[PDB]
Formats: C-alpha cells, sequence, structure tokens
C-alpha cells in the first residue's frame, strides 16, 4: 500500500535537487537513493562495462556508486541493491532543463529510461533553473499520487520539465513532444601553460523546432512539460525511402 | 572512379587501436579522404555521453590518426566536425564495431552515438557493427558498397543508418534488409566480485533475452544471414502515447483542479 521508489539523478548524491526531492518523497513513500558519487551531467545512457563498481552507503541509507553513471546506479539498484525490486524509478530534480534533442545526452533522463520495465512509468524531473526545487518536488509528488490513482496504460517514461517559478505561478501541465535545435557548432579552445590547445564543448545550437506543441514552448510559457519517451530509435517514416534507395543504387541486390 | 572523392570522419567506440576501425580505414582510403578521430581506449557502453566538466586534449599518431584523450565517441565527432578537420567531413562513419548493436541496445551504443553526432552532415551517417569478431572484411565490403551507393544517388529521408553485418564470409551473406529495432528483456544479472580487502564490487551482467525479434526486426535479419539496415533518429518522443498521457492526467486530476 506504500510506494517503493528508487531515487537517482545525474548531479550526484549530494545535489540539492535529489535531497530536496528525497525529503518530499519520504513523507508518503519509501525511498532508496542510489546515485552517482559526483556530477555526471552529460553521462547520457552510458554504462560501466570494463570495470566493476564500488558502492558507498551513507548513515541515512543513501547509496553512492563510485564513478557510477546514472544508468549504472539504476542497474545496481533494481537488480542487486533493493530487495524486493522498486515500484518505480524517479530521477531528479535536475539542476537545469532537459528539453528537445538534448534529452539523448541527459543522465537524468537515462536513469528514468533504465527503470522503464518496472510496475510504474519512470519519472525524469528537471527544473528550468536552480532556485525553485520545492516547485519541482510538488509537481513530482502530484504526478506520483496520480500514478496510484489510475494506472497510466501507455508510456514507460515521462520526461518532466518544471518552470523555475514559485508553484503559484505555474500555469498547469502540457503534454508535449521533444523540440529540436540546429547543430551545435561552437567549440571553445583554451591553451594550456605549454601552449597546447585544449577544447571545451560549447553552447547548444539555436532552437529550430520550438513551436506551440513542443516541450520548449510549454516551459517558456510557464507550464510543466510532460513528454512520454521511448527507447526505440527507429525512424519508421524513413523505411520505404531507404528500401527504394538501396534497390535504386543496387546495394544488396545484383540487379 | 576517384581515390579521394568523399571526405570521411571515421570514428568508433572500441578506440583508435581497434582492428575494426583500422580494417575499415584501410578499405575507405582506396576511394575516400579519411580522417580518423576516435577514443584513446575502449569506450564500449559510452552511449551518447560527452565531456562537459573538462576540456579535451587530442593526440595525433604518426599516420595522422587522431585520438581524443578520455574522449567519448560523441566528443570525437563533435570536435572532429567543429574544430579539428579541414575541410569539414561530408559524412561520419562509425565502426566497424566488434559486436552487434541491435534492438534497444542502440541507445547505449557508443558506435551509434558517433554516427548520430554526424546526422546533420551532407550524407547520412553510418554506424557499422559486425555480429562477432572474425569477418571485418565482410563489414568493410558492405560499408564500401553503401558509400558508393551514396555517391551514385543521394538518400532523401533518413539521417542515420544503423548497419549490422553477419559475421560470415561475404559469399555467405544473403543480402540486405531494411529493418526496425527490436528489443530485449531487461538485463538482470549483477556479478559480484570481492576485492583483496573483502569488499564486494559489482559487474554489469550480460544483455537480457530477445523479446521483440520478429521478421521485420534487425535481430531477425542478422539471425538469418542478412545485413540489417535501420534508419535512426534522435527524437525520443513516444508520439503514440500522447493522447493516453493527456487523458490520464485529466482523469487523475494532475495539472487540473477538477
Ligand atoms: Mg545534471
Ligand atoms: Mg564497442
Amino acid at each position: 500500500a506504500s510506494m517503493r521508489i528508487l531515487l537517482s539523478n545525474d548531479d550526484g548524491v549530494h545535489a540539492p535537487g535529489i535531497q530536496t526531492l528525497a525529503k518530499a518523497l519520504r513523507e508518503f513513500a519509501d525511498v532508496q537513493v542510489v546515485a552517482p558519487d559526483r556530477n555526471r551531467s552529460g553521462a547520457s545512457n552510458s554504462l560501466t562495462l570494463e570495470s566493476s563498481l564500488r558502492t558507498f552507503t551513507f548513515d541515512n541509507g543513501d547509496i553512492a556508486v563510485q564513478m557510477g553513471t546514472p544508468t549504472d546506479c539504476v542497474y545496481l539498484g533494481v537488480n542487486a541493491l533493493m530487495r524486493p525490486r522498486p515500484d518505480i524509478v524517479v530521477s531528479g530534480i535536475n539542476a537545469g532543463p532537459n528539453l528537445g534533442d538534448d534529452v539523448i545526452y541527459s543522465g537524468t533522463v537515462a536513469a528514468a529510461m533504465a527503470g522503464r520495465h518496472l510496475g510504474f512509468p519512470a519519472l525524469a524531473v528537471s527544473l528550468n533553473g536552480y532556485q525553485h526545487y520545492d516547485t519541482a518536488a510538488a509537481v513530482t509528488c502530484a504526478l506520483l499520487r496520480g500514478l496510484s490513482r489510475e494506472p497510466l496504460r501507455t508510456g514507460r517514461i515521462l520526461n518532466v520539465n518544471v518552470p523555475d517559478l514559485p508553484l503559484a505561478q505555474v500555469k498547469g501541465i502540457r503534454v508535449t513532444r521533444c523540440g529540436s535545435r540546429h547543430p551545435a557548432d561552437k567549440v571553445i579552445p583554451q591553451e594550456d601553460p605549454r601552449g597546447n590547445t585544449l577544447y571545451w564543448i560549447g553552447p547548444p545550437g539555436d532552437k529550430y523546432d520550438a513551436g506551440p506543441d513542443t516541450d520548449f514552448a510549454a516551459v517558456d510559457e510557464g507550464y510543466v512539460s510532460v513528454t512520454p519517451l521511448h527507447v526505440d530509435l527507429t525512424a519508421h517514416s524513413a523505411h520505404d525511402v531507404v528500401s527504394d534507395w538501396l534497390d535504386s543504387v543496387g546495394v544488396g541486390t545484383q540487379w
């Protein structure tokens, strides 16, 4: 009768986002934290395959995985560290948005995606700023109460982006689709003291597809954005064009 | 016709030293202008990860190959396209990977991620994976064929092609199928291993069993000795769930007062 939540993030176990959320969730749910030991923004859906992973348990039960990715954390949490397995994965609250085509790089999104085969759809929660963690926590709690009110029948992952506003100013929720950007192109070089050039990944590309039905627009307008995600990367609409193309260029056929 | 008619950024996730990338490099160099930009070590499992908290250093080998030190496959393509290469590449080719990248494994794949990073270029990017370790020459011939195809006629729709090659002599490959990604059961094994001081450390276990591996899937194509070609995109939206999620929110009163 009580929800059992595996809580992770990509900011790391000590981040205000995850700690604020953990506090809110523990009011009405059982919560196990399994999270990276440090900041893994940009970890996307990476997994540690070449080495075994070391865990550390804090006094309050929180588990940190040393050099663990967000996916590593959920993998260990679901398969080894929680008995019995969790009802759900919640990942967040992230410091900063996970919108549009940025989502494939997101560690926060990835931890949620790793929980896609559990009893409840996974939640990835990101704040569009750094101030109103309480607002994002309230939205998450509402969603979780929601999921115990009626089953959500389709969608294994919800990507939630919350405006960085006091709760009273959040206008509502929009169900959205992922927008997109032009390709990022600006690298930031910086010389080391020996005059060798090192390279920083620069800013994202300008918004391309950010119209009224997108996650970008919803957040800009002061709404919580909720996008259902899946892991199928197939571009189904391209099927026939590719097939005809192959025949036309004679690849895979003699004639 | 043409020893260097196409400019290729060649990357992988196994790293610059991998036989799969070196075999492919030799094959591509017969007709293309090839620049290798790849990880300095095996980054299998790197998915679409990228380095944000630190700057990246490059290392150039004697043959002109570039490794990005501690670089992920996405780092390599991002840097290769945006800073390192002149002229810029016409296309990204990622591979040949030692091992399959099929079904829902693709989102965790460093090989696929490199190709995905080149999706905005003149030609659609290729990720190329061999279903095993032996017949790199087979995967190379298949890759060369696709590239020659792209120079004969441009591909209209589809920005990334995920190519899986059966580990067979070329003569035994039956043909080519355009496929969709299948999917697996979740991996569920954790392999514990005590360190010298008695601490338990954990290894990620093997992939789950195939779940969706029917006749239209990448899994089935490879299993019956065909090259699988799946067009991929980066849009993670489950568009078919939109109405269900909307109706659901309303029915549970989340986001509305009533
Ligand atoms: Mg983060
Ligand atoms: Mg690999």
